[PDB]
C-alpha cells in the first residue's frame, strides 16, 4: 500500500500520514508535509494532486507555512485529503509514483529535515483529566481524605496556558527564575527554580471553530477534533506552590511547554479507539457520549542526564487511562460560548495511571522529593538538572505495524 | 495648550494631545486599516504613510498598511515617538503641509459617525492581573471568607492568570449570557443552565510593544520600553459557573465567554503628563519588582448600566487607576520573570479597578455584595447582577487644562442565554 519502503521500526507506515511543518537546507520556508517511512511527503510540491470536491478549490491550504487553514477546513477536506495520500501511495493513482519530475521532487528525507511547531497556536488550554494524577497531587498537597476536590468528578477541569512559549521538540529549555518560598514563616525569596519538572502529555488541534456565542453540542464535537501531539508541560513546582492561589498556576507553567511536530489524525486513532471509562457520578446530559473516544497509546518517558551514557525509562503510561474525554474536553470549553478555533491546542492533563511506573511527573515520581528515582548509573532524581534531556514517545501497536509520534524532547539549560 | 486644524470640542476625548491608534473601516472600503482620532475625525494612516520620512519610519512605512496594529506596536519606542512627533507636526493648527492639500484631506479624513472600529491588534495571549487591593479582598470575603481574604502571596507578587484571547471582542459586540454548569445548591449534584449572577469587571489592559525573546526576563528598568499604549476592558464574568469551577486551576469558563474592549489605543507618551507617584508598597518587594520611575496614572473611570426599559443609563462606579497596588511595570517584569516570551500585540489587564470607597466598587459582584444589596439604577428600580437587555458602558478621561485624553467606549449589551 505504499510504494515507499517502511522499516519495521518506523513511527510512519502507511497507516499513520500525520501532518507537519518543515523545512530543508536548501528551501528555508517552512511548508507542509507528510511523514511516510524516513521520508516526507511535500504537499505543497503535490498539491495539485488534490482533486476532489472538498480540496479542489482549496489546494492552498497546502501552501501555508502552517496547518491551520488545512485544520480550518473541517472534516471532509481531511478525510478526502488522507483518502487522496492513500491513494497516491499505493499507485492506484499512479501519477506520484510514475511521474519522475514530481517524485524527486516531492520526497525529502527525514534526516535532512527541519520541524517547526505544527501551527500557530491562537489559545491552549491544559486540562486536569487523569484521576491519579489529580488524586496523587491532592494527596501530596492536601492529604487523602481531600485528593479531589469537589468539583473533579463532575467537569473537566481545565485552566489557559501560555501559548506563545509553545515550542517544538528539541528546543532547549531554561531553567526560570522567579519567586518562591521555601520557609512559610519568612518571606519569600527570588532565585532559580529549585523543583523544576516535566508532565507527559498528549493534546489535540482545533478543526473548525464555533462562532463566538455559540456552543458545541457534544454530538458534534467529533468533528473539530483534527490530531493529536505529544506534550511536556514543563513545570517549576516551587514557583507554581507560591502563585497558584486563588487564581491558578501561571509562571510556574510558562516559561516552556513543548509539543511534537508531526500531528497524528484521528482517523489514524479510530482503530486504537476502546471503551470509554465508566463515570460515577454520571455527567450531566450536556457532556454524555455514547462514541468510543478513549485511545490505546502507549507512552513513555526517558531522561539522560550530564555524563549519563544512556537515557533510562522513567515512565510507561498510556492515555487510555484518562477519565474525561477529548469530547467531553471540547464540549465544555465551549458550553459558555467561548469561540474555539482552527489550530487551537487543547491538551489531556498529565498521564498518570494507578501503578506508580505510570506517573506522569516527577512531581509523582519522587512523591515532591521524598523518594529518589533511579536513572541508571548509579544516579537519581527527585527534580531536573541541569543538563537533563526528556524525551517523550508514544505508539499504538497494530497488527505488524505501529502508529507512531515521533519525539517530544527538550534538554534543560541552567538558570541565566 | 496644543491646537489642531481639525476642530476640537473642549471636552472631546481626541484632542491633539491624545491621538489614540485603531483600525476601522467605513461604508466606502470595507478593508480593515489604521487611523488616528482627532476631533470627529479618523486620520487614515495607510493614506499618509509616505510623510512618515524620518530614520525610524522610512524604511518600515508598511506597518501602517497593515490590517491590525501589531507591526507597529512591535517595532518599538523610536518609531512610537516618530510617529506621534510627524503627527502632532501634521495636524497642527500652523503646519500647511496637510491642512491646506484639500484632495489630500478627501482621502486621508472620514468621519467617526460612519466608520466600523475593529479589534486594534490580533492578540497573541491576554493576561488579566488582580492589582486592586480592594477588589482582591472583597472577592476573598465573598468567595472565601474575612480569614486570609487577601492571600499570602498578594502583596508579594503581582497575581494574574492567562485569559482566553478568542473572545476578546470590540466595544458594541453583543455578549450572550453564558449557559454552563453551577451548583447553587450545595446538597445536591450541579445543574446545567444558563448563568445567574452576570457580572461586569471595570479594568484598564495595555498591549504589548516589541517581545522579549523566550528564556530572557525583561528587567524592570526597561519595562516601560515594551508597553505602547492602553484601552478600557470589561471582564464579563459568569460568577456561579465562577465559583463551582475554579478551585484549584483559577477562573476559566466563568470568564472566557467574553471581554470586551474598546478599539482606540491611547499611546503612552499621551498618558504621560497624568503620571502620578506610585503607591507605597510594604512589604518591600524583591529588587526585581523594584523601580522608582512613576508609572501610577490620574485615568478617572466611570461605569453606566442602561436596563432595556430604560432612557437615561444610571453610573453605578467611578473609580480611577490610580488605585492600583501594582504597576503595569511591575506586571509586565513579573510576567517576563521566568523567560516567558511576550509578544506584540499581548494585552496585559490590570485587574478589577477597585477603590476603598464602596462607590468605587468596579463590579456588580462588589457592588450588589453577592447580591446581598440592591444597585441604584433609576427611579424605583434596582440591580443585584446583570439582566438580559442591559447595556454596560465603561468610560475613561484623564482631564489637562482645556482638554481631556479619553478612551471611547467600551461597551456591550447583554443577549439572553440559548
Ligand atoms: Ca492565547
Ligand atoms: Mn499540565
Ligand atoms: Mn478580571
Ligand atoms: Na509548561
Ligand atoms: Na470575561
Ligand atoms: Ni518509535
Ligand atoms: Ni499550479
Ligand atoms: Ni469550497
Ligand atoms: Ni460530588
Ligand atoms: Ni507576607
Ligand atoms: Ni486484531
Ligand atoms: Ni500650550
Ligand atoms: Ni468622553
Ligand atoms: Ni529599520
Ligand atoms: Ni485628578
Amino acid at each position: 500500500m505504499s510504494f515507499i519502503p517502511v522499516a519495521e521500526d518506523s513511527d510512519f507506515p502507511i497507516q499513520n500520514l500525520p501532518y507537519g511543518v518543515f523545512s530543508t537546507q536548501s528551501n528555508p520556508k517552512p511548508r507542509i508535509g507528510v511523514a511516510i517511512g524516513d521520508q516526507i511527503l511535500d504537499l505543497s510540491v503535490i498539491k495539485h494532486l488534490f482533486t476532489g470536491p472538498a480540496l479542489s478549490k482549496h489546494q492552498h491550504v497546502f501552501d501555508e507555512t502552517t496547518l491551520n487553514n488545512f485544520m480550518g477546513l473541517g472534516q471532509a477536506a481531511w478525510k478526502e485529503a488522507r483518502a487522496s495520500l492513500q491513494n497516491l501511495l499505493s499507485a492506484s493513482q499512479a501519477r506520484l509514483r510514475d511521474d519522475k519530475e514530481l517524485r524527486q521532487r516531492a520526497f525529502t528525507s527525514q534526516a535532512s529535515a527541519t520541524m517547526h511547531l505544527p501551527a500557530t497556536i491562537g489559545d491552549y488550554t491544559d486540562f486536569y483529566s487523569s484521576r491519579q494524577h489529580a488524586t496523587n497531587v491532592g494527596i501530596m498537597f492536601r492529604g487523602k481524605e481531600n485528593a479531589l476536590l469537589p468539583n473533579w468528578l463532575h467537569l473537566p477541569v481545565g485552566y489557559h496556558g501560555r501559548a506563545s512559549s509553545i515550542v517544538v521538540s528539541g528546543t532547549p529549555i531554561r531553567r526560570p527564575m522567579g519567586q518562591m518560598r521555601p520557609d512559610n514563616s519568612k518571606p519569600p525569596v527570588y532565585g532559580a527554580c529549585r523543583l523544576l519538572d516535566m508532565e507527559l502529555e498528549m493534546a489535540f488541534f482545533v478543526g473548525p471553530g464555533n462562532r463566538f456565542g455559540e456552543p458545541i453540542p457534544i454530538s458534534k464535537a467529533h468533528e473539530h477534533i483534527f490530531g493529536m501531539v505529544l506534550m511536556n508541560d514543563w513545570s517549576a513546582r516551587d514557583i507554581q506552590q507560591w502563585e497558584y492561589v486563588p487564581l491558578g498556576p501561571f509562571l510556574g507553567k510558562s516559561f516552556g511547554t513543548t509539543i511534537s511536530p508531526w500531528v497524528v489524525p484521528m482517523d489514524a486513532l479510530m482503530p486504537f479507539v476502546v471503551p470509554n471509562p465508566k463515570q460515577d457520578p454520571k455527567p450531566l446530559p450536556y457532556l454524555c457520549h455514547s462514541q468510543p473516544y478513549t485511545f490505546d497509546i502507549n507512552l513513555s518517558v526517558s531522561l539522560k542526564g550530564e555524563g549519563m551514557s544512556q537515557a533510562a525509562t522513567i515512565c510507561r503510561s498510556n492515555f487510555k487511562h484518562m477519565y474525561w474525554t477529548m469530547l467531553q474536553q471540547l464540549t465544555h470549553h465551549s458550553v459558555n460560548g467561548c469561540n474555539l478555533r482552527p489550530g487551537d491546542l487543547l491538551a489531556s492533563g498529565t498521564i498518570s495511571g494507578s501503578d506508580p511506573e505510570s506517573f506522569g511527573s516527577m512531581l509523582e515520581l519522587s512523591w515532591k522529593g521524598t523518594k529518589a528515582i533511579d536513572v541508571g548509573q548509579g544516579q537519581t532524581r527527585t527534580f531536573l538538572l541541569d543538563g537533563d534531556e526528556v524525551i517523550i514517545t508514544g505508539h499504538c501497536q497494530g497488527d505488524g505495524y505501529r502508529v507512531g509520534f515521533g519525539q517530544c524532547a527538550g534538554k534543560v539549560l541552567p538558570a541565566l
